[PDB]
């Protein structure tokens, strides 16, 4: 029952302020953590420049562009991909940024997509 797609602004975080650095310690894991609190409205994006990977936990999960029209109401389609070791999990398009757990950190920004649930 659940829509193929979901509406959500997430709050975009500085990679010195994330407190939890990562979902987990799988590619399994990361991304059933990651959809779990996309869905509790836990989560946040960390937008990847030089010297930001590094200082987040592997295996890192981001969101990518999914399409090139649909932007509906402001929102990116985006989908997860995981990687880890190098190895990604999924292909899709340009990266927005990595997901991390959000507890409450102040964000910067806050960035619109429309995810692809599953
Ligand atoms: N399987 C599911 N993944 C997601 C991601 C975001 C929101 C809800 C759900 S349910």
């Amino acid at each position: 029952m659940e829509k193929t797609h979901v509406q959500l602004s997430l709050p975009v975080l500085q990679v010195r302020d994330v407190l939890v650095r990562g979902f987990g310690d799988s590619v399994e894991e990361v991304l059933s953590e990651a959809r779990q609190h996309l869905k509790d409205g836990t989560c946040g994006l960390v937008e990847v420049e030089k010297g930001v990977l590094p200082q987040l936990e592997q295996p890192y999960v981001f969101i990518k562009r999914s399409d090139a029209r649909t932007a509906p109401h402001g929102h990116v389609m985006v989908e997860l991909v995981a990687e880890l070791e190098g190895i990604q999990y999924g292909r899709s398009g340009e990266t927005l940024g990595v997901l991390v757990p959000h507890v409450g950190e102040i964000p910067v920004a806050y960035r619109k997509v429309l995810l692809r649930k599953n």
